[PDB]
Formats: structure tokens, C-alpha cells, sequence
């Protein structure tokens, strides 16, 4: 017999399966109360029922526990205080992804050195969740692949599709069945059309393999998630503006779906300069003054303390894209907070 | 105390591992060499060290075993005629990734009545694509998820990674650890980059989540694919012609990979009228008459019986995209072969 | 760091799990009435319902599914013919228990050359059960741990528990969740009381580790066996005549359980001689005739051919324990007919 | 369809596998070296190369973990005191083979709620804490399944007088990574236990499942640390006529005639206030020649005797036991008398 499995895979190793983590971390009656909550004021925003504004903030990536629960400390304050503009959920992202060279993040990689240890990933991930919706702090993250949803998914308030999984069947059809709302990105060259059908997919019943709570192979039969939205994320040019907005409203219209949609104050529509996030920010926050009824949520990238490290040196800042610090996040949350109580007053 | 897992799912269901089909279906002596082989022929194509063209020739989607077996046969016959000058592989497709109310292919629904026998569906695949090889014709398949290779792919040949998944980290994980050669498709807009970006991604390690043989939730370290290329198969207009596969070379060569590609006849290159395909095999075939260094290889939707229908009643005709009939695929067949010949002759 | 785990295995490699074989080899809806039926009427004569005497006979081991096919062909004639005074089940046993250089058996050693194939093994002792059941004829097995019942125990009519296990906690607390009557047999230099307090144990709930129909570690929560009684197999004496039967029945009744024994006519009470089987049989037939009223069934070990051989040379003969012909089959059969039907017209 | 499957069964349930207890309680660098050691050690004293006596000494079930840590602080002391002379191991068994509690596995809460994932964890817990202080662990292995669960920090194994016929097991001591003793039959059955030996010297194939918790075929290598235990039957087997008669036969059957002696159980007649004399005994043979004994078993806990429920602490639940200073006195008597035959 010539060989023909498994002739390019240096090792295949099993995992803990999902249960071995939620037996040792099940969700609290308190967390379940959060995220219960914190999903149904989403959808409300989504579907245009309450006119808050939905806040994805948070480090462009986890790297440290302790900084993210040190931060989420100070981000509980300021949701609280702006409770009735403001809907503020944490970034909660593990990784960047790029599939090229660079760290794989902190579920693939928690050691920071090439190591895998996913096993230990993966409890660190689920630990920091509960711990997060526990205090109070609801949080969010973007989902790559069909398996990790399964240890962590419980845990989750709103949940995002990247630019580059947009068009996936695949990925719509987790999307499908996911317990969270869920954001899609236009796509990495500003293309609006595949975030738009993937709304209308995602809204229908789909078949796709994942594995069972108990880590077996599993055909998973989702109902369907009514809450899905797009996401502007720039592509050619950065798509954050008046203009821009009223376009895509336009065309989620035409195709029967949510015209309220969310705006990447981060990424492209930055330049990928964190000091422009609160000029994106500004800009947005003219917008609900003048009326900015197609806008129901922001991104920002925040960190304890702000730019950009390639080495965990410094505590509390990114290792990864660069982030507005403390002082400038309480001044873009002040802004945005300000500027829709006028628009929620009309 | 709140639900939050599963809130959108009708039911997850634990599926038979690849190691029950591997038992009931092992691969022969025989078909792990055609299959051993058939990989290493497409490699010295990829790299341009044989001048052979590449066919991957037969149905858009099997909904018919018996029918595909019966194809196969003809197509072997043509497969050993022309082996000078083509080297013929079957499509083995056994869905179309589609955002639409309708079969979701043989492996999800292979009873074609919507119920969903996933078991039977693998099973179904598996036993198919052995029956091929032992008969002499190797299989070619597009794996649209990370899960399903495990059940069937030390039976492939050569493999595919759609348009709206090229652009996937994790659709591009999976291929750099794929036994066979994959194709990797350009964008469903035209855009080239996507896919050139894959191979280079693909050529690298990476992990990704699937399950082990055993179906256990698992870790993939993979070691990298050296035999990746691009398929040309449309955009907003055609890239079939000389002055595309030119543009595309140039590229290929800019980013330092293999500038031998692909051209797909139908889908986008044909405008989805299975007519032109012969249209486009014949601009193809005077490509390679004049010069035509780059193309390694070709796609073509072929079936018993030409067109499409929407219940499965005539037997050996498509009830997915149209496809042409045998006729016209002995005469697409006859023309590339006596082309390459020329080519080869040089 | 020094070594602690696993020092003294060879190997640990994954079975199929029953659900994979079940899969193949579903349960007909015949062979489950002849099961169910069975299992019922085996009952009737354990309590005393019925005064029908249960034979179990057949080949101490079964090394050639042909053979034993062919056996069961024989014997069904015979099982009709005598259906009013005999209920026949066939011995199906697929290996004699030796801390003696031998074959271990269909399961461990299917192919009888010291291979060990035993999901192969487990294959073939599903499929020879599911043939023997739908051809009409029940079958009987000795279980010897607690996981191969989860292969083929809803084929099973009635089952063993050996001589060198009755005693044994855990496979007490196996028949008391066993679907099928049980029989428990004396210890090996002829103790009784093991075998009482085992029928005692098994009617109560017990819990037993073993693996689920898919394949996992599982705990396994009984409902108690209210239909286990005591063989008689000798010991240091041989134990079948009328003084042992009423020895048994006193003790049995004083441990207020019930009184109605078989008696095995082969193994110690034969002092393995394969002729002394017709002996113990006219003994039995004897006490059948004066009263008798204690015996509820017997066991024969027969083949198609007599003797025993060390190899697998001639065809339908024993290479475990001596077991006698046809010929003889067919008078010991006519034998205890002829003696039961007396007894049952008192 | 007339139903076939599982008629008699209440529930079938899914557990965690043994490698999600393996991650939370990884066995430590230091546990490791004292299994490692203790292993050999055992190895040693069953095929005469030292002439130490092992001494399993512990509570007959393991009920609760806190009293089993207190016992092990104390035992540990005379660990080390006697360790000239004794090798003392800890009686770490989580249930006695019966109606009734069904022991720190199956129902580690005591109330019949079968917690068994629980108990489990439990169980393993308490192992590698045991051997992180440095007192080595014994146990009984009763099934096929749940050696996968601890039996890496199991230092020396049991199969009882129950089981030590059956083929199975035999196969399971085949494969373990400890030393095994087998008892003699209910009834004095001393065959049984010599054949066993034998037995379980070579390779076999059972079933079982994976760390990773999926059905499996076990390919053991044969296991050379395996030896008897004398237990009593009709009559208590411990005296000088028994021990000869015992090795002799095991000298017939050319395995190992170093043997084990317990105390307790037949050869006390179940009556706790009797392990004393027993060990006076074999002391007595130890001090005349004894040459035959490398071992011996006692019920020991914090208080003596027992009770049906768990009121008192550190007082037996299942067989009665004797209490610590009658075990510091007993410990002394054999430590005494084994000195001096290690002198000759
Ligand atoms: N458990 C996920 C859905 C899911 C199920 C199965 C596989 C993958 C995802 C949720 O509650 O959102
Ligand atoms: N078995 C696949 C590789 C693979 C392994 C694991 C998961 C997915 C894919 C092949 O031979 O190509
Ligand atoms: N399935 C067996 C019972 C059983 C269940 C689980 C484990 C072992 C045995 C029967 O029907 O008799
Ligand atoms: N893990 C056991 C051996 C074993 C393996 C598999 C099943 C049962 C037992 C040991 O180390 O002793
Ligand atoms: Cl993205
Ligand atoms: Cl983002
Ligand atoms: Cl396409
Ligand atoms: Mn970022
Ligand atoms: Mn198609
Ligand atoms: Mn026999
Ligand atoms: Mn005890």
C-alpha cells in the first residue's frame, strides 16, 4: 500500500472536549441573567426597537488576563454611567488573524512562544469570560472557525464574522446557529453585497459539522439567527461617512434586511492609526446629531495604556494593531454618549 | 437561571467517525497507487515539469452514483486514450455551496428528499469515490469544511478550495495540510490576489480544529503544500482569453509562486450557459496551439445527459448547474488532446 | 520526571464502537421476535411456568461460521420437531477461557493464526447472530467482560456467566443489567453458594462501568435480573444426579430463590470426556421420568463431527473441548424428548 | 420491533475521560520519583532481593478524604521511622466488593446520588496529594475501566479473593504499572492465586478504553511483580504451617515463594481486636526464620471499629479497623521482629 492520509500533517492531538471546561466552569445564574439580557437589548437595537448605541470596545486582542479584568474594571464604570446613550460591551478577540507569520493568539498560543498549548488556551479563554460576565461586564468576540464556539459560545453576547469569512457557507451557517447576535464585515476590498447576503442566509435554517458538547463528530441543525447586521469596516476608502452609510441603508433595504448597521472606528476606517479612531468617532458623533437613524453600534480598539508593543513589556498595551489608552476612551465614549441623547431625544 | 447554550439550534446529532467508514471501506492496494501517483503526475504539472494538461472533467454535483459510475467508465476509456497529452480526473463534487432554499448535495441529503442523512451521505461519498479509483479513475472534490477530509480524502487526487473560501485563514489551513494538489479559485468579483495569497499561505505549517480518525475533537499541526495553484473562473467578466491568463502569469510571477494555473470552462467563464464551454475550451485549445506556457490545466461540467432539471428524473443529467453532454464532451476531449499534442510537439 | 503511566502496555488502540457495527448489522425485525419471544419463554421455564426443558447445545467454541451455520440448519429441525417438550437454543461461544498457549478465540483471533483483528473478531460474532436469528434459531453466549455485551447482547436469548467469574462483584452487577436470562454456574471445585448469592446479587440494581452504544466511557445504572438460576458443571465431584439436584433445590429455596436449576452434561461433569455427555444425559433423562421436577434445562457440547484437533484441519469439529456428532446429537436430543415428555403429562 | 437492547438497564450515562482529570491533576515531578521508587522497591522485596517487610496498612474504604490525609501525616512518621526495616504503604481502597454504600467512586457524597465524575476526581485528588507528601498509595483495581483514571499513582495493587480467578482480571494485572498481589479464594483457595501468578507473567489482549475515554483494545506486556496474598477461608491461614505449605506449592509452580500475609478479614475472623494477634504471629516467624514472608496487610484507621454511619471521624464505615495506637504498637512489633531477621 502506498500511503495516502495524512501525508502533509506533522500531528494530530485531541483536545479536552467542551464539557470538560463547562464542568469546571459552568455558566453562573448571574452570567446567564447578563448574557441573556444583554443579547435581547442588542436584538432590540438591531431591529431599530431602542435607539442606544451598541459599543464593541475593548484591546484589539487578549493577551493578559489580569489586564483584561483590570480593564473591564474601568470599562463596568463608564457602562454603567452611560447606560441610557450608551449599550458598552468588551472586545473580547484572542487573536488578530493573519495567515502569515506573527502570534496566533491566546487560545492557539497562551504561552506567547510557539508552544499550542490549546488545551490550556482554550480553560484561559472560558476562565476570563466567566470572570468578565460575573462582574458584570458582557462581552464579545469573533468567531473563525465551527469547534470553538462550543467551549466558550454560552458566554457570549454579540459575536462577529471576519472580512474574509464573510462569504463563507460555512461560516454563515454558524453563523445561523449562533445563540448571540452576530456582525458581519464587508469585505476586505469595501464590498458591500457579501455582508448583505449573508444577513438574509444566516436568517435561514442550516446543516454543519462540528463536534458534540461531549468532543464528538457532530452534524449540528441550526434554526436560523434574526440578528444579524453589517458591519463597515472601509475597503478601497474608508466607509464611515454620511455618504457612506446612507448608501449601504440603501441597499439593505433593497434586500429586505436590517438597515441599522455598525461602524469599525478601527482597522481601515482609521487608516490604521489609533489617533483617528476619535476622528471617525467625531465624525459619527455629527452624524446622530443631525439624525444617524442607520447607526446602531461602533468598534473602537482601547487598552489600559494606548499604542503598540511587539513583546509583552509593557502591562496593559496591545501586542497587536495599536489602541487608544485610558484618558482618550473616556473622551470618545463622553463624545458618543453626548451626541446620542440628542439623537435618542427626537 | 437563563438559557444561553444552543438557543438557535434544533438539534446537534453525533455522527459515525471516519474510522467506522475507513473499516467498511478501506482503500485498496490499487487505488492508494493510482492515487499516490495521480498526486505526483498533478505536482510535476504544478511545477512544470511535464506538459500534460490537467482535466478535471465530470458532473457540477453527484447526485446519482450509479450515474457517476457509469460516467466514470466512459471517461476512463478517453482518460487512457489521451494520456500522452491530458491527464483526466473526474469531478467528484457532492454539493454546490449555494444560498438557497434547495438539495444540499449527497453527503447532507443523499435520500434527495430532505431528510438529512449525514451517516448514509459519507458513507454514500466514501464508497463512491473507492469504486472509482478501483476501477482506474482518480477523484477530484472541493472540501468546503474541516471536517468532512477525515472521512474521504486519502481517496483524492487533487482538490479544490471554492471562490468563497479561498480568502479563509482556516479554508487555507486546511489546505497546507491536505494530501492531494489544490486549486485555489479566484474571487467571485475577478479578484486574483486572494487566491495568489493562498498558495503562499497554504505552502506554510499551520493548526486549525477538526477531529481525529477516531472523531474526537483535535489539534492539526500540518507541514505545509508545496502543489498549490490558481483557477481563473471568472468575474464580472470572463478570464479565460490570452490576455487574462498573461495578466495572471505576470502575477503569479510577481509574488514568486508557480505561474501554471488553471481555467475553469463554465461557472463564471461561461456566464453559467453551459454551451459556452466549448466556446471557451476552443479559445483554450488556440492558446495552446500558439504558445499557451502557462495553463497546466482545465475544469468542465460534464454529464450522460446535457442541461439541467430541478428533480432528479432523467437519469445521468444535472439537477444542479448545467452541464454539457457526452457527445460534446468527446469532442471538448478530442479537441484540447489534439491541441496539447501540439504543444507538447514544441 | 519518571515514567508512571502505561509501563507495561504493549498497545492501546481504539475499537469500533457498537454503534458501528449496530449500524451495519441492525437488529431485524424478525430476529427481534424470535429474541424477545425467547427470552420470554426462557423465563416461563426459570419460575416454573412452563415445564418445557431448555437445551443449549452447540460447539464449545465456535472457530468457522460456515460450520456453525450449517450446524444451526441441523439443529432447527430438530428445535421444531421437539418445540412441545425441548425449547433448543444454540451454544454460540466464541472462546473456552485457558491460562493454557491457546487460541483466544473468534473475537481476539478471528483469523486463527494468532492475529489479533478484533474489531474483524466482534464483526463476525455480530453477523453469524444476526444469521442464526433470522434462519430461526436463538442464540446463547458466555460474556466475559463487561463492554463486548454492547456489540451483541440484543441477539443473545440467554446467557453465561462462567465458573471462574460467578463469584466476581462486577460481573454480578453485568447480569443484573444482562437483557437477556442468566445463567451462573458453580465455582471450579464445585461451590454452590457462589452461584446462590450471585442469582441473589444480579436480581438487585447495580452500577458497572463500560462504554456507551457510541463508543464511550460510561456508567451504567441496572435495573435488576429477575430471571437467573444455577448450573450444575461438578467440581471436585461431578454434580448431576438426583442427590446433587436435591442438595441444590434445598439450598436454593432456603436462600428464597428459585429452585429450578440446569445441569451441564459436559466439561467436569463428563471429566471432559466427550462420550460421558450421553451418560449424564440418561441420567438426567432418568430423573425426568421419576420426577425430575427441580431441572429446568440442560447443556450438550456438539459439533457436526465428533472429537476435538489442535488445528483447524477437518471441517465442523471442535478445536477447544471434545464434542460429540451429529449422530449422537440426534439421540441424545430424541433422548431427553422422549424423558421430558413424560414429565410434563404428570 | 419487540425491543432487545438494554431492557434491564435504568441509564447508560456518558463521563468525563481520564484525560480531563489528567489535566486538572497531572501527576507531579515529585509523585512520579516516589511511584517510580516504591514500584522497584516492591519488586525487590517480592523476589527476595531486599529483605524489608511491605506492610499495606490503611482504612478498609477511603470515605472521607480529610480523615485519609490525617492518617496518612501520622503513618507517614512510622514511614519513615521503620523505613530500615518496613516498607509501609497506604491502604488507599475506595470501596469493599459486597447491598449498601457503594463506596468514594460511586457515590462520593454518601447519600446515593452516584455522583461518579465527582468521585472519580476525588479518588485521584486524594492519590496525588497522598504521594506529594510522600506516603505511597495501594488499591484494589475491581474493574477494567477505572485503573485509566489513577492507576499512575497506584504504587501497589490488589485483585481480591473475588476476582483473582477470572481470566479478565488476570489480564488487567498483566498490564499494570505496579506490582500485584492476588488473593486466595473465600474458601482457602490457595490455586487460584499460584495460577494467577502465571497467568498475569504474560501478555494479553482486554478490553478497555483510551485516556481519551473511546472503547479500546489493551495489548498488555506480562507483568514479573506479582505475588499471593494469604487471607484466611474455612480457617486463618497465617501460621507457620500455612506460610511452608503456601511455598512450597509456589515453588512447584516456579513463580515467586515471597508472599504476603493479611491480618485482617478471614484471618482475624472479621473481628478487628484480632489483627494484633495475628501480627504477634507473625512476628514470632520473623524472629525464628520466617524467611518466606516479604509482606502484610492491616485495617487501620484514626479510631477503631466501625459504625453504619459516618458520625465519628475517622472511623470505619465498612470493616472494622484497628485505631492509631494500637497501629503504633503494632507497627513497632513488626519493625522489632523483622529487624533482627534482616541481621541474620
Ligand atoms: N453552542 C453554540 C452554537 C453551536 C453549536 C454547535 C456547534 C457550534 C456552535 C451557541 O450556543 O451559540
Ligand atoms: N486526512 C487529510 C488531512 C486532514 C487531517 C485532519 C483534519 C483535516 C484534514 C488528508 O489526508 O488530506
Ligand atoms: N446492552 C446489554 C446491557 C449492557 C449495557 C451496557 C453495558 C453492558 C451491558 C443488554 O441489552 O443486555
Ligand atoms: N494505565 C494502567 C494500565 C492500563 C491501561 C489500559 C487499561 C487498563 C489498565 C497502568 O498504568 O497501570
Ligand atoms: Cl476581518
Ligand atoms: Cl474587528
Ligand atoms: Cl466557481
Ligand atoms: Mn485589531
Ligand atoms: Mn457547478
Ligand atoms: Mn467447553
Ligand atoms: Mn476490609
Amino acid at each position: 500500500h502506498y500511503p495516502t492520509d495524512d501525508i502533509k500533517i506533522k500531528e494530530v492531538k485531541e483536545l479536552l472536549p467542551p464539557i470538560a471546561h463547562l464542568y469546571e466552569l459552568p455558566i453562573s445564574k448571574e452570567a446567564s441573567g447578563l448574557v441573556h439580557r444583554t443579547r435581547q437589548e442588542i436584538s432590540d437595537l438591531v431591529h431599530g426597537r431602542d435607539k442606544r448605541l451598541l459599543v464593541i470596545i475593548g484591546p484589539c486582542s487578549i493577551h493578559d488576563p489580569k489586564a483584561a479584568l483590570e480593564y473591564a474594571e474601568r470599562l463596568l464604570k463608564l457602562r454603567k454611567q452611560y447606560e441610557n446613550e450608551l449599550l458598552i460591551v468588551m472586545r473580547v478577540y484572542f487573536e488578530k488573524p493573519r495567515t502569515t507569520v506573527g502570534w496566533k493568539g491566546l487560545i492557539n498560543d497562551p504561552h506567547l512562544d510557539g508552544t499550542f498549548d490549546i488545551n490550556f488556551g482554550l480553560r484561559q479563554a472560558r476562565s476570563l469570560l466567566l470572570s468578565l460576565n460575573n462582574m458584570g461586564m458582557p462581552a464579545s468576540t469573533e468567531f473563525l472557525d465551527m469547534i470553538t464556539p462550543q467551549y466558550y459560545a454560552d458566554l457570549i453576547s454579540w459575536g462577529a464574522i471576519g472580512a474574509r469569512t464573510t462569504e463563507s457557507q460555512v461560516h454563515r451557517a454558524l453563523a445561523s446557529g449562533l445563540s448571540c447576535p452576530v456582525g458581519f464585515k464587508n469585505g476586505t476590498d469595501g464590498n458591500l453585497k457579501i455582508a448583505i447576503d449573508a444577513i438574509g442566509a444566516a436568517s435561514h435554517s442550516h446543516h454543519f459539522l462540528s463536534v458534540t458538547k461531549a468532543g464528538h463528530s457532530a452534524i449540528v441543525h441550526t434554526g436560523g439567527n434574526p440578528d444579524c447586521h453589517v458591519i463597515l469596516r472601509g475597503g478601497k476608502e474608508p466607509n464611515y461617512d454620511a455618504e457612506h452609510v446612507s448608501e449601504a441603508a440603501e441597499q439593505l433595504r433593497a434586500a429586505g434586511v436590517t438597515d441599522k448597521l455598525m461602524i469599525d472606528c478601527s482597522h481601515a476606517n482609521s487608516r490604521k492609526d489609533y489617533t483617528r479612531q476619535m476622528e471617525v468617532a467625531q465624525d459619527i458623533a455629527a452624524q446622530l446629531e443631525q439624525d444617524g437613524g442607520n447607526i446602531m453600534g461602533v468598534m473602537v480598539e482601547s487598552h489600559l495604556v494606548e499604542g503598540r508593543q511587539d513583546k509583552p513589556e509593557v502591562y496593559g498595551k496591545s501586542i497587536t494593531d495599536a489602541c487608544i489608552g485610558w484618558g482618550a476612551t473616556e473622551e470618545l465614549l463622553a463624545l458618543l454618549a453626548g451626541a446620542n441623547k440628542k439623537r435618542m431625544a427626537r
